[PDB]
């Protein structure tokens, strides 16, 4: 709180930002002062693209709910640590490239959190522990490695999960365990070879994963999503497919640029409506006999 009126420029020291505040409270200038009551009237802040560079100040507007920060220049959130009210966020592409660990402590209303296309390194240890009513959570874009064990353990509203894009080598095992209202899983775009056997068995909500652009070869983890609808497998080191034929919900699943012959088990994918199996060493296509819905397929590049 301000316990003064003050003039906006001073609050909110970035320029671009306080030309935002000035514009969202229908000031005429960045130098008339405002009132903590006028502080208290925001509830929504949409800036992005805006040339903002920080966000100081922000601190001052406790009934923010909603706030668009996306293709700033933002290096540093710390003043958001205050915004208890927060539902939504959206910070991507920006240039973040840690967050300090208690950042989102009091975020308890956070439904969507945007942080793609940053450029964070790391995760610490419980930056997520309190957004218990997170239901989308993009990581995409970023430069992320390796995940804390335990780091979405509390994220038990999520259903929508985007870690494409970074340069993940491994899962951990246990890593979405509690994520049971999981929907839509991406992990295109990573480096990872090897998976825990069980890193997806409690997804039981899983609707649709993409792993494409990886360097996976064993696919064992997938055998038991019998609940997934769509799969992307494209780009990476497949060659033995038999952990997919109990999976018949499936609609979608793209196999191509990948080291498969033998594709047997997809004789009774018989809901597949959708199916790539282009760029693989693919000769014999008999399984196929027994799909009734297949709309789309591609066999380019195999050896018919």
């Amino acid at each position: 709180t301000i316990t003064v009126s003050t003039p906006i420029k001073q609050i909110f020291p970035d320029d671009a930002f306080a030309e935002t505040i000035k514009a969202n409270l229908k000031k005429k200038s960045v130098t008339d002062a405002v009132t903590q009551n006028e502080l208290n009237s925001i509830d929504q802040i949409i800036a992005n693209n805006s040339d903002i560079k920080s966000v100081q100040g922000i601190q001052y507007l406790p009934n923010v709910r909603y706030l668009a920060l996306g293709g700033n220049k933002l290096h540093d959130i710390s003043a958001l640590k205050e915004l208890t009210n927060l539902g939504w966020l959206n910070l991507s592409n920006n240039q973040l490239e840690t967050l300090p660990q208690g950042v989102f402590e009091k975020l308890t209303n956070l439904t969507t959190l945007n942080l793609s296309n940053n450029q964070l390194t790391s995760l610490p240890q419980g930056v997520f522990e309190r957004l218990a009513s997170l239901t989308t959570l993009n990581l995409s874009n970023n430069q992320l490695t390796s995940l804390p064990q335990g780091v979405f353990e509390r994220l038990t509203n999520l259903t929508t999960l985007n870690l494409s894009n970074n340069q993940l080598t491994s899962l951990p095992q246990g890593v979405f365990e509690r994520l049971t209202n999981l929907t839509t899983l991406n992990l295109s775009n990573n480096q990872l070879t090897s998976l825990p056997q069980g890193v997806f068995e409690r997804l039981t909500s899983l609707h649709t994963l993409d792993l494409s652009n990886n360097g996976i070869t064993d696919i064992s983890a997938l055998k038991n999503l019998d609940n997934l609808h769509t799969l992307d497998l494209s780009n990476n080191g497949i060659t033995d497919i038999s952990a997919l034929k109990n999976l018949d919900n499936l609609h979608t699943l793209d196999l191509s640029n990948n080291g498969i012959t033998d594709i047997s088990a997809l004789k009774n994918l018989t809901s597949l409506h959708t199916l790539d199996l282009s760029n693989n060493g693919i000769t014999d296509i008999s399984a196929l006999k027994n799909l009734d819905n297949l709309e789309t397929l591609d066999l380019r590049n195999n050896g018919i």
